[PDB]
């Protein structure tokens, strides 16, 4: 799946937003409280409504001010190219109008009923709401909740993934991909991630000279690549292949290498960070600012 263009308007602080996306990776930059995780939020509400993203009520869309709100995506998907359209009215008169087309020739014609329901269903055939909502879409603080503890770690697999049979075998298949892909990021220095199931505790350890090692055994930029590699592992189970990967903001300098190295391989990356120093790591650059009370946008790169 390849985003295109995402069209928000008088949702949150996004007024009227127009966002572009490419090939490669996409940086969304901005200072704190420029709305860049609202407008991820309102792409995957515009992909996935009715469905529960977050704690995201759908008041937030049918319920606030008298103007519309008005959530247009466009994207492309196995050579296809769709057009989800979402309008919610207010006032004496309000309502929702949903529609989801894709372009024939230079037309755009509905894939299915105009309604909620059979868009839903058409998106659950196109991309399943589990998919994206935990392959596609790395939500902030998994890598923490990850490198925190082992309940916590416990707690994002169950959170991410979702009986031990299955809880047993999907570990060691994240173990393998966590492995092979830690082994990327260190450059050989290790080469195989073992993640052990225990009752509500999920251990990671790294094997050194044979033996295995804890997460204090690792320096600072190994234990987050760690995480990263066993996030994206999770990822590349749940969907078999990463074609596109949101990026929620990453915790406040091995994100460069890590861009540099591994995401830039992946047809399509969104990014959203206020760290100015990810610009140069970035394929296109998108500049957000908070001005008027408003988000505002233009594009550097």
């Amino acid at each position: 799946m390849k985003l295109e263009r995402v069209t928000v308007k008088n949702f949150r602080s996004h007024s009227d937003t127009v966002v572009e996306f490419k090939e490669g990776i996409n940086l969304i930059i901005g200072q704190n409280g420029s709305g860049k995780s609202s407008l991820l939020d309102a792409i995957l509400v515009g992909l996935y409504w009715p469905l529960r993203i977050k704690d995201i009520k759908k008041d937030e869309f049918t319920k606030v001010g008298a103007r519309d709100t008005y959530i247009d995506l466009i994207f492309e998907k196995d050579g296809t190219k769709y057009r989800i359209t979402r309008r919610f009215l207010k006032g004496y008169s309000s309502g929702e109008i949903h529609a989801m087309k894709r372009l024939v020739g230079n037309e755009w014609k509905h894939v299915t009923e105009p309604s909620s329901k059979a868009i839903s269903a058409f998106m659950e055939k196109l991309i399943p709401y589990n998919i994206f909502l935990n392959a596609i879409y790395i939500r902030q603080g998994q890598i923490d909740a990850i490198l925190e503890s082992d309940e916590a770690r416990e707690k994002v697999v169950r959170e991410v993934l979702n009986k031990a049979l299955a809880r047993e075998a999907a570990l060691s298949k994240i173990g393998e991909l966590a492995s092979e892909i830690f082994a990327e990021f260190t450059e050989g220095k290790y080469s195989e991630v073992v993640v052990r199931a225990e009752e509500n505790k999920v251990r990671l350890f790294v094997v050194w000279e044979g033996k295995e090692r804890p997460l204090t055994f690792l320096s600072g930029g190994e234990r987050i690549a760690l995480g990263w590699a066993f996030r994206l592992a999770m990822s590349l189970y749940l969907a078999g292949e990463i074609s596109l990967l949101i990026l929620d903001e990453p915790t406040p300098r091995k994100l460069i290498t890590i861009m540099e190295r591994y995401l830039k391989k992946i047809p399509q990356v969104i990014l959203v960070s206020h760290d100015e120093e990810l610009k140069d790591a970035a394929d296109h650059v998108i500049r957000i600012s908070l001005e008027n009370g408003s988000s505002k946008v233009e594009v550097v790169s």
